């Protein structure tokens, strides 16, 4: 492939596409609140849980129709779900036309705009991921502080018009997704299930489900436990800047260098950012200064980073561009479920206990669990 | 050419243009109330003429970007208008947001419209031009309607959305214009000037641009008329429906049997319509009675029909399928201003003598010379 020129349009392209989803689903809180102060919690986790949860099917839409049709249906998808959300004005309307429109149309728009890097980038994936990844985080943690700086002066509908402005430019962008590789029987045409016919495979995607619940409690929960056990320190802002930086810095560097690793071996990364992570998940109660949340906070954002930006481009290596949408895919939907479940099972078992130590110290094993499981695949 | 098959989506796609930017236009007048009704004219001619005005540079876009591109591009800035229309608060703004974006815009995604219709069709190209015409008319005198109907329910910025959500649906309807038949000095070369070294084609345009002003007078003012001459007769939407319907069926009817006619002698269908009504036109100050008020009304649709239904495939047959952009470009960019200035000039007239009838028997003439400047280019 040509690893640049037009490919790196591509990149700004499904850059503006996952910074504009993540960074949406960010501001839906505030979002509430909106509503709150015009008429005087589930609905915005199955919202941004539909992203990953229907991804099987946009797999089976890109393998057959293809990125560019895919993407721009998801994109114009998630418009008319944003549209539809400026115009009603109710909560059972609000529902549908948030979650099943705009979270569906999310999936379908993101699954593709990894294919499309993978369609564009081989020797120098890694690095495109990278890109997309940090930019992505970037534009995600900033979304929601321009959001409420809207909310102060327009009220909830326009604010719903701008988000459906950055749809309909992410739908733009997305014709860039020009196609560089090739593309009761047709149920199992649909679902023929080929890349679970490698054990290298199943292993590394069990892990990879197996670890999510644990591996997203902390980043959750982390600001509840500071402003819960930590209540005489104002500058509590310092620990976003950190987990920030660090999280893009940590997404370009793991993109980078993960070129330099030859086959497998780079999903040694991945356990890395499960091992210390899981770690730290068990010494979040133990910290008794500043410092030690900040430090925390560094390390959180370091394991963020490698993640997503290997698992990525490591699910292209393990089966090929062929059946990579595929295998993408199919992570996403195993991922769906636990990574949505996990937070709310730590805040359950918070409610139990009165504090947060029980909840850290049970979320810090499904990561240590699942580096154990994928310690083994690259052995083989 | 196909004749139909996916020529058919195309004519769907091209009347989704026509009904929904002159159907658009006509809303201009309620939307302007609207305003007033939040706060207690040349803007929205400009916008309209902008349509024409600008239709050159489209052309030379079309011939070298292509249909689909330019297309998109023009739907793409009339919702970015319409949009800033919704958020933009001030008398200012909303000049440029309206008339420059909007209305370049729909000049833009108009003149492709007709050029994809003339490659996809070609020996049922008047058919295919007098459907596309029908719907458009048909769409363009319904929308106003419910443009009001909406008023009276939301305020503007959310009729301006909706309106953004139209001119949305149209570009994406645009992408379906697949092409099917082949596309200091680079100012020379993008404005070589070849569709004017044909003397039958600068005539037709000449008698064209020269009937636009009285063309399009009495359209405008028939209803002032009607209601400053009868005002003891309240059944004037009568007027309104044998205008559209009769429109429409002569804009179909005209459309289908211009195929019939060999070749220039189509020409003589406009003159028709430029003769009878400029007739009509001089017979408006002569109607005694509802009946006449009606037939004048039915003539005046039909004399309306023919004239587009047929200058579309007119100058698709003068200078053959490769010079159809340019041509169509320079004949709107022609009748663009005789067009503006005329119903301004019939006003100015009407205040000057505090009566109609020298407006509209000043009005019949610019047809009637049109025609007869017409007539002869068939014969050479
Ligand atoms: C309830 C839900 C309802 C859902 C409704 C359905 C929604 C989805 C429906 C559409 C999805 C279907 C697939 C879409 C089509 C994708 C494929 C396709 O058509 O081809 C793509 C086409 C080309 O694809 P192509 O495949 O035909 O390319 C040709 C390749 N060969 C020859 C091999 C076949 O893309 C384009 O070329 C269009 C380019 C348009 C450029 C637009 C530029 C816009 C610039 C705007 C600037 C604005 C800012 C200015 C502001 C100024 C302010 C001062
Ligand atoms: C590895 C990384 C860990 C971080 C992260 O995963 C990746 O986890 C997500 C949770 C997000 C936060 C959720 C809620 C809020 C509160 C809101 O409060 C308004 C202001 C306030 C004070 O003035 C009240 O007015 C501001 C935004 C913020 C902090 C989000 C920021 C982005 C965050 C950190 C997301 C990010 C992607
Ligand atoms: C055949 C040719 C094609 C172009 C053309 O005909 C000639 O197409 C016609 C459509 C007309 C509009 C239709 C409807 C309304 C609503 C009305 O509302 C008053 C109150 C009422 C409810 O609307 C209840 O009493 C105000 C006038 C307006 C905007 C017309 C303006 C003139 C227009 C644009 C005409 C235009 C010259
Ligand atoms: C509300 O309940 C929950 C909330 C969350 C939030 O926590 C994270 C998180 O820690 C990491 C991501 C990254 O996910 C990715 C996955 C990919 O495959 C590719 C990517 O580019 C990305 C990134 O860009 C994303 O930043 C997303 C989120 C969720 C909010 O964005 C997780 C689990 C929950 O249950
Ligand atoms: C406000 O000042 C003026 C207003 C008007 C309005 O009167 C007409 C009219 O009589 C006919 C049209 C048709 O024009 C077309 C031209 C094409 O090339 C192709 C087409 O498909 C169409 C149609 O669909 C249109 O219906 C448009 C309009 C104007 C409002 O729509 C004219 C001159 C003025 O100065």
């Amino acid at each position: 492939p040509p690893e640049g020129g037009f490919g790196w349009v591509v990149v700004f392209a499904a850059t503006w596409c996952n910074g504009s989803i993540f960074g949406i689903h960010n501001s839906v809180g505030i979002l509430y609140s909106m509503l709150l102060e015009e008429e005087k919690a589930w609905v915005g986790a199955l919202a941004m849980g539909m992203i990953f949860f229907c991804s099987p099917i946009v797999s089976i839409f890109t393998d057959r129709l293809g990125c560019r049709i895919t993407a721009t249906a998801g994109a114009a998808v998630a418009f008319i779900g944003l549209h539809t959300s400026s115009f009603t004005s109710s909560l059972s309307l609000r529902y549908f036309t948030y979650g099943i429109l705009f979270g569906c149309g999310c999936s379908f728009a993101f699954q593709p705009s990894l294919v499309i890097l993978g369609h564009y980038f081989q020797r120098r994936l890694g690095l495109a991921n990278g890109v997309v990844s940090a930019g992505s985080s970037i534009f995600s943690m900033s979304f929601p502080f321009l959001i409420r700086m809207l909310g102060d002066k327009i009220k909830l509908a326009q604010t719903f018009q701008v988000l459906s402005t950055f749809m309909f430019v992410l739908m733009l962008l997305s014709l860039t997704y020009r196609p560089l590789l090739p593309s009761l029987a047709q149920l199992r045409k649909y679902f023929n299930m080929r890349v679970f016919r490698q054990r290298t495979y199943r292993i590394w995607a069990f892990g990879i489900a197996a670890a999510a619940l644990g591996y997203f409690v902390p980043y959750v929960h982390l600001m509840k436990y500071v402003e819960e056990e930590f209540s005489e320190i104002k500058e509590t802002w310092v620990l976003l800047v950190c987990i920030g930086a660090t999280s893009g810095l940590g997404r370009l560097v793991s993109g980078h260098i993960s070129d330099s690793i030859p086959g497998l071996k780079k999903i040694y990364l991945q356990v890395l950012s499960f091992l210390l992570l899981g770690l730290m998940s068990m010494m979040i109660p133990l910290c008794r200064d500043f410092g030690g949340l900040i430090v925390v906070c560094l390390f959180l954002g370091l394991c963020d980073g490698f993640f997503i930006t290997i698992m990525a481009p490591i699910a292209f290596e393990l089966v090929g561009p062929m059946q990579a949408s595929q295998a993408i895919g199919y992570l996403l939907g195993m991922m769906a479920l636990p990574m949505i479940a996990g937070p709310p099972i730590a805040g359950l078992l918070r409610n139990c206990f009165g504090d947060y130590h029980v909840a850290f110290y049970f979320a810090g094993v499904p990561p240590i669990i699942g580096a154990v499981i994928l310690f083994f695949v690259p052995l083989m």
